[PDB]
């Protein structure tokens, strides 16, 4: 019954701050890397790929360059936590974490961005 | 690697007919049923969950009630085919087929629904 769970399926973040979004997956033992596949995505844009126990960014969408990282240490605890720094309005939307570690599952997370008079994104 | 391929990323179906949408996954030699996990989704609504070699429709969205089935016989050829019966105008949209079988991957498929006026006018009015 391998299940990905999320403590929060909604995050409300203030423009310019850092954000950390969590997916949990069952991990009893010392973790078997390169048996673990973590894919994070927002709308249809890859943010993070983690396969063969190594970060893959060669598919990462232009936007998330230099602002997205997976907290690789939390993986051992069954926590695929995605940290986005310097949150933009374009970061508002639906995120998906897809995790394969024996079984496979996903959860969606909605991110909402509060912002000061952001004429800038309008255009 | 592990890649899901889709021979068609666009289907044009007539309202009321049946539809069969394919997602191909590499299967070298005999298939390992316990390793396979297939999720069919449209928008953010689950259509088919397939784990432990058996269809799980416990999370199946109300719209697809009694019209969604995964053709289990084509699974041996590396074909995760979703069949939708009595196609509706609400079935138009982007489908996703997420497959785990060693590696993992997904592909998107766009479904367009052609309909005569009467069917369209009902869906419109409600
Ligand atoms: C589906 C899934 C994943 C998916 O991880 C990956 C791994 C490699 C990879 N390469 C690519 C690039 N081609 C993508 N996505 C690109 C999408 C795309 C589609 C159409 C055209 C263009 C691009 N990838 C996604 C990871 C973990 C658990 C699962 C899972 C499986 C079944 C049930 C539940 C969960």
């Amino acid at each position: 019954a391998f299940t990905v769970t999320v403590p929060k399926d909604l995050y409300v973040v203030e423009y310019g701050s850092n954000m950390t979004i969590e997916c949990k997956f069952p991990v009893e033992k010392q973790l078997d890397l390169a048996a673990l596949i973590v894919y994070w995505e927002m709308e249809d844009k890859n943010i993070i790929q983690f396969v063969h126990g190594e970060e893959d960014l060669k598919v990462q969408h232009s936007s998330y360059r230099q602002r997205a990282r997976l907290l690789k240490d939390q993986l051992s605890l069954g926590n695929a936590a995605l940290q986005i720094t310097d949150v933009k309005l374009q970061d508002a939307g639906v995120y998906r974490c897809m995790i394969s570690y024996g079984g496979a599952d996903y959860k969606r997370i909605t991110v909402k961005v509060n912002a000061p008079y952001a004429a800038a994104l309008e255009h």
